């Protein structure tokens, strides 16, 4: 369960809840109800409890007694630009169900959506800014580019099949990992630790959100659309090839044809989802994710032991064991 | 696109500079407001934060226009994929989001705290405001400063912004910077409604109703008749205002001058004095 896993820093989150309605105003109800849509569709706020804890472990190893006012803001600030990069991203994928309830796009026309993934992204680094902290406002701009540095990659490389791993998991930094990772070490900086843990926060944010968005790959072959609430058996329609089907694209070479195909014969796309079945596609893509997340938990032991390093702990645990 | 837009950019600036000795006119107020601000600082050179807040500003105006744009398929029962490979949909929005990112990138490196703050909120109100237009469209119920506000915040906002911090980066006094923000501001409106007055002499065909025909709606006992509605279908050319249209930006242009008059004597600041008339010169 989501909800036990994050016991420990339930109160954060039920205050950063309540806080997101009046995150973006009143002025505008199309604004207002465009984003009371994707809010209130009901999100797992990942990103939002990692600083949280992150934040937690590194305040008590610099003697904080509670946390900053900049702690509780940047949480706020990275799901706000998670929850951006969302909406852009069904305007992108032509996806009308996100979180179990019809995408902004297909509410408000494409345009409106644009524009509020647009003041998404520019009202998180406006209060980033008044963070003032310019260190964590170079990192978080870097990870705003990552996102449509990754999304022109992944545009431009759809149904070519010579496309390596090592493509794919810098594909994936840019788009998923990257931001986990600075939210992970923004949070670390706030509480003044050293460089050193700094450095090892952020490894642990790249580390799971690469093995993170991995099983977010293939829970798109291995669970049902009403399962995840966002449309399943997407990627390898639309020439999106994640590491399942790299893996089996080695020993399988009919799926080359099919996909090069671009799936027109009638049948292809099913036949080609069961030739990655066929081979050991998913499971050495799940260990993949797997040798991600023990890269993860490495970087932990540089704190001392605490339930928010062990619910930290816990985080890739259950990336591995999650059906979404 | 991004690459393509520092260049022209880069030689365009280069081109000014070099007449300056003996689109295109967001970063040359931006240069020109650079070098006034940095002779009365002492500065015998532009920096480099002036140099690529130029290149900052455009491309925030191109990307805003890249992603204004985008296609409206709300009400779209037909083919979605069809019309957005026909209009490029997807490629619009990637690289309008690209060049958003590479601009407040460009931002963030430059380490002024007040300029991400200003910058970023003008971004945010673009945005907002776009989001808003829709209503505003056949609402015969708009008054002179609504006018201006959705005026300010479509360009003049973004234009104000780059002439304040063109100032605040020369590192001269806040009440010169204050008054660079006032200098774009009003050349800003003053640009913005002698370009809706270019256009009726549609804009009015999509709904938009600006000064000419605030001005009109209250002379003009009818008027909001005609935009109530398909109706008459004839009348559809106005009635037509445009004396309290062509004066209203050269009051707005004689506010933006009045700012100009903390600065010394420079062909600077003759220049930008120059940039008000030359808007009006096009009647
Ligand atoms: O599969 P995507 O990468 O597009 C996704 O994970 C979203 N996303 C977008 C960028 N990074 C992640 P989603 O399946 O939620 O549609
Ligand atoms: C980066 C991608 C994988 C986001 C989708 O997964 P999430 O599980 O993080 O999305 P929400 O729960 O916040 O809706
Ligand atoms: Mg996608
Ligand atoms: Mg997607
Ligand atoms: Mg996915």
């Amino acid at each position: 369960s989501v909800s036990s896993l994050l016991e420990v820093v339930a109160d954060d989150l039920l205050k950063l809840n309540n806080n997101l309605k009046s995150l973006v105003g009143a002025e505008n109800p199309v604004l207002v109800s465009a984003a009371e849509q994707i809010f209130g569709a009901g999100g797992k706020r990942l990103r939002p409890a990692l600083v949280f804890l992150v934040s937690r472990a590194t305040a008590e190893l610099a003697g904080l007694l509670e946390l900053t006012t900049e702690h509780q803001r940047l949480a706020e600030i990275i799901e706000m630009i998670h929850t951006a990069s969302l909406i852009h991203d069904d305007v992108i994928d032509d996806s009308g169900m996100r979180r179990g309830k019809e995408t902004i796009h297909q509410l408000y026309g494409t345009r409106v959506a644009v524009l509020a993934g647009d003041f998404m992204f520019a009202q998180s680094s406006w209060f980033l800014a008044n963070l003032e902290n310019i260190e964590v406002i170079k990192l978080i701009s870097q990870v705003i580019k990552d996102f449509a540095s990754g999304e022109i990659k992944q545009a431009s490389t759809l149904f070519d099949c010579d496309i390596t791993l090592d493509d794919y998991l810098l594909k994936s930094y840019y788009k998923t990992a990257s931001l986990i990772a600075a939210s992970t070490r923004s949070a670390a900086i706030f509480s003044g630790v050293s460089t050193a843990i700094c450095e090892q926060m952020y490894e642990y944010g790249r580390n799971l959100g690469l093995s993170f968005q991995v099983v977010d790959d293939i829970l798109d072959f291995t669970q049902s659309a009403e399962q995840l609430g966002k449309p399943a058996g997407s990627d390898l329609a639309k020439g999106n090839l994640t590491a399942p089907v790299i893996f089996a694209l080695q020993d399988e070479p009919q799926l080359r044809e099919i996909i090069d195909s671009e799936f027109s014969e009638t049948n292809s796309l099913a036949t080609a989802i069961e030739l990655v079945h066929r081979s050991g596609g998913i499971k050495r893509a799940h260990e993949l994710a797997r040798e991600k997340g023990e890269i993860a938990i490495q970087s932990l032991q540089c704190l001392p032991r605490s339930e928010f390093r062990s619910t930290l702990e816990n985080m890739v645990k259950y990336n591995l064991e999650r059906i979404d």
